[PDB]
């Protein structure tokens, strides 16, 4: 089970994130940019002595408290999972500033920017071996209890052998949230399962973004009316069919994520299945 972070004395980070001593820490060279300072990648000596890659984000000189305590909470998060598709936290550095986050390092960044990079350059086996690393993660997750509202492409790291692993542990990513969600902030791990069929059409189509660039009210009233995205280009019908059931009005009758990761377990044991293949579209009833 997740617990909630929130009343502390100051961390509950500790409770769930080892405090790393900064000796340990080299920084290589930055990689992106945060809500709360830069991210870098680097090198961490564990106390075995073993060295390993790693992202490290660290909180901006000046720091407002709040700021702080919204920077360390990703971590009190992150920290209560270990699964090999959830992003690892290795620690975090307080006792000195500035303080920092330390997470496995994922040499392909971010699913949707890589997933651009290279379109129509996987083999379907590949794709379905990174949703069913993504579909594990939040199986997990929702066993925990944890809703994580902010499931999409972008928020899932691929790693040098593209495993995929599920990022950012922070109203209103309308594109990626159910109608439910959307229409009175009802959160659940079936709306989870919705945006994971929104995920499920981002790699399937190499990181298109979800209804394009449609007013955020027409996404509301399209998917109200029961509009759905359209299936991409070569996918397999198995899988536009997934996203079907992923998108269920009713969330009742949405797969739950155990259901998710044995129908890609298997496609992956029977490729051929694959081989068949399948403007919004409507799929009222
Ligand atoms: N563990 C990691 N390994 C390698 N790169 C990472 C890692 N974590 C973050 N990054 C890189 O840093 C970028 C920004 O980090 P991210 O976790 O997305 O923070 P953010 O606050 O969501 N900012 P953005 O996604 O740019 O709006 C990502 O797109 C990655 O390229
Ligand atoms: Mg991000």
């Amino acid at each position: 089970t997740y617990v909630d972070p929130h009343e502390d004395p100051t961390q509950t980070v500790h409770e769930f994130a080892k405090e790393l001593d900064a000796t340990n820490i080299s920084i290589d060279k930055v990689v992106g940019a945060g809500e709360f300072g830069e991210v870098c990648s680097g090198r961490l000596k564990l106390p075995s002595k073993k060295e390993i890659s790693v992202a490290i984000k660290t909180l901006k000189v000046g720091y407002t408290e709040k700021q702080r305590r919204d920077f360390l909470g990703e971590a009190s998060i992150m920290g209560q999972f270990d699964h090999p598709n959830i992003i690892r936290l290795e620690g975090v550095v307080t006792k000195s500033k500035p303080v920092m986050i330390v997470t496995e390092y994922m040499e392909n960044g971010s699913l949707d920017s890589f997933l651009r990079k290279h379109d129509a350059q996987f083999t379907v086996i590949q794709l379905v071996g990174m949703l069913r690393g993504i579909a594990s993660g939040m199986k997990y997750l929702s066993d925990m209890g944890y809703v994580h509202r902010d499931l999409a492409a972008r928020n899932i790291l691929i790693n040098s052998n593209l495993v995929c692993k599920v990022s950012d542990f922070g109203k209103i990513p309308i594109r990626w949230t159910s109608p439910e969600a959307i229409a009175y902030r009802k959160f659940t791990s079936a709306s989870d399962v919705w945006s994971y069929g929104i995920v499920l059409w981002e790699v399937m189509s190499y990181g298109e973004r979800p209804y394009w660039e449609m007013s955020n009210q027409d996404v509301i009233k399209a998917v109200d009316e029961g509009y759905r995205l359209p299936p991409p280009m070569d996918c397999p019908a198995a899988l536009y069919q997934l996203m079907l059931d992923c998108w269920q009005k009713d969330r009742n009758n949405r797969p739950k994520f155990e259901q998710i990761v044995s129908i890609l377990d298997k496609l992956i044991r029977n490729p051929g299945s694959l081989k068949i293949i399948t403007n919004l579209l409507l799929d009222q009833s």
